[PDB]
């Protein structure tokens, strides 16, 4: 949520910034500001974020690598996965329903190897601490990171357990951002212990409400996908620099795997609810002849910290202030598997195993 | 479910075998447990289970033994209070080197079963539909043991899902409705998944630590085999789970469960129990079961001889190799040192970047 003092003493400045991201603040209602409307207001954009309406106004910052030229017919990841009996979408319908998958054999092992390579890289070289977290969370946690009240329909919710004294309303996590960031809920942190850098590998569950029609086949858009998440808790004055550092950590994954990509900064109209600034990384997908989002890295400013009342304290004076939080994908594992399968395919239908993954796959050089 | 021909032609024989496991046989067919195998000892509860063998000797300590919760807290590696804040009781947050050892355990097990024991690795959904739960027997009788999700408003009729209590459920259902060539058997599958259990009627049982949780990781083994091979396959599969404990240098004992302590769907179960120093006893770390044709009948999973065209029901088997949270308990307590550090078992060091000690 936003600083209530800014809504008091500068309703004009605030309503204008929010207008740049397409949100009209009822000034009349703004004075009143009752109920939970304060919890439905998105974060203020940083000054340097380009103004725009939708994704067509996003701005490319840089890119790395050149898409490979194919002298044979380019096959998509579903065709490749099914001809090696490694992806089975029909079995997933039988077990559960649509937008789930079963992976088998060498392709399942490559999916596992990707998550292990990412986790090792961030913990051994980038200074992140590894965490194993619950995949179910409670209402206070979802309010803390902003998923509630506005995005309840994006989540899977559990029913109450048939028991005496059980009244648990849990939701499945849509991203490890939720549990990791809430680890500092209600804490007051010594400024000398900052930054806190955490990573986790979790499944992620999303209803994908109102996304039907788009990406109907394949691994791009699923109800369940694996993701290695990075989160940082930092001093307010360090957060813009930490965003550059964290985005670089995600780029390093793509570079070591040899995947061409581009980095874009989102405009005001395309940013997510809680971010004040976001870089997306988009990886080359040969069969779609374009770049597709593979990571989103955001500075959240003090927006989550205020809901969570997570504060830091200086060593000189005992005064406290809100920390800043950041999160970013490093990376979404399912979409990385898509990019590896299509970019490393060979003319005979085999898939070359990227060099850095071979130690995680018992030396295997080719799939198939 | 049981063979309906058998209930017709031999109600006496059937009602007697079911009596052994404490079930009085007067959609209702789906509430009847499996028939115990002849070699299973008759008994009422876990006091009548029978020890079969042991391997290794518990280590003798010349200092006071610390439990895994104390050890987890001194290394800032297990944090139960943070889990209550995020979610509720019976959850845990693991951090740092303890989290990495938990991950390394699952990778070592998966690599062993796929590289040496001939199992095929699978990534599966952690939500399943009701037909799948009926197939492996969790429905209709054990709905209360599960977390259920509310239907998605845009898939309102087809999204009554539940979180899996074990990868047995999705893996075994991969052959639902199939006819398999006998030459393609046995089918050997493994998976590493989280497991979710309501733990109803268990308030008080192991209230401290990692032994009993709402969420835990497990590496599961499943086999689909010809009906005449299933008792041999149980011995093979139980030995796959034993090899994990042996390579980790963990003392254990193997018991066979009596009729009265067996699970709903098993006809024969070996449990493996691992030595837990701070409890001065063995605790269950794996359960390996022959399920006979009980699940195959609900699923109509069949096999065909190449000679003729007749089909018959396959047999199915499942076993833990292993439950990862409880293995972490065993490794932490059996390898602790006097200063509180924890020796990393030799076989895990390649999965922990060469680390020799925690702490
Ligand atoms: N339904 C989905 N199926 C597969 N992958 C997805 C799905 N939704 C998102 N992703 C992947 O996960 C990444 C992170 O998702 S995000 O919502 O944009 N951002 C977050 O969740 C933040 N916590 C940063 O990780 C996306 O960039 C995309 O690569
Ligand atoms: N609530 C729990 N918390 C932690 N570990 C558990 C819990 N319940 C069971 N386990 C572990 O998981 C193992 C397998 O559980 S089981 O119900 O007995 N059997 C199965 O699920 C079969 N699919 C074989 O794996 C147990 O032997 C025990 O080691
Ligand atoms: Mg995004
Ligand atoms: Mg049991």
């Amino acid at each position: 949520m936003l600083d209530p003092n800014l809504l008091r003493n500068e309703p004009d400045a605030v309503a204008e910034k929010l207008a740049r991201r397409g949100f009209k603040l009822d000034v009349d209602k703004l004075g009143a500001l009752e109920g939970d409307i304060a919890l439905t207001i998105p974060n203020l954009p940083a000054d340097e974020v380009p103004v725009g309406k939708d994704e067509n106004d996003n701005v490319e910052v840089s890119r790395w690598g050149t898409p490979r030229e194919f002298d044979f017919e380019v096959r998509d990841h579903v065709t490749l996965g099914e001809m090696h009996s490694g992806l089975d979408f029909a079995a997933a319908v039988k077990l559960t329903g649509s937008r789930f998958v079963v992976m088998k054999g060498q392709i399942a092992r490559m999916h596992r190897a990707l998550s292990q390579f990412m986790l090792d890289l961030h913990t051994e070289q980038h200074g992140y601490s590894e965490n194993y977290v619950p995949y179910l969370v409670n209402q206070d946690t979802l309010y803390g990171t902003g998923q509630l009240p506005k995005f309840a329909g994006d989540l899977f919710h559990t029913r109450p357990l048939e028991e005496e004294a059980d009244t648990s309303n849990y939701a499945l996590i849509p991203t490890a951002e939720v549990p990791l960031t809430n680890l500092v809920r209600g804490e007051i942190i010594d400024e000398d212990d900052l930054p806190i850098k955490m990573t986790a590998h979790t499944p992620c569950f999303r209803s994908e409400a109102g996304s039907y029609g788009r990406d109907t086949r394949g691994l791009i858009r699923m109800h369940q996908f694996d993701k290695v998440e990075m989160v940082q808790i930092v001093r307010p004055e360090d957060s813009m620099a930490a965003l550059e550092e964290m985005t670089g950590h995600a780029e390093k994954v793509l570079q070591l795997l040899g995947l061409p990509y581009r980095k874009i900064i989102l405009c005001t109209g395309d940013m997510g609810f809680g971010a004040c600034k976001t870089y997306d990384l988009e990886v080359w997908i040969p069969a779609q002849n374009t770049y597709r989002e593979i990571s989103s890295c955001s500075n959240v400013w003090d927006f989550q910290a205020r809901r969570m009342q997570a504060r830091c304290r200086s060593k000189s004076d005992k005064k406290t202030r809100l920390v800043h939080t950041l999160n970013g994908s490093g990376l979404a594992v399912g979409r990385t598997l898509v990019a590896v399968m299509e970019n490393y395919q060979q003319a005979d239908g085999r898939i070359e195993v990227p060099e850095v993954l071979r130690p995680y796959m018992n030396g295997l050089e080719y799939i198939g």
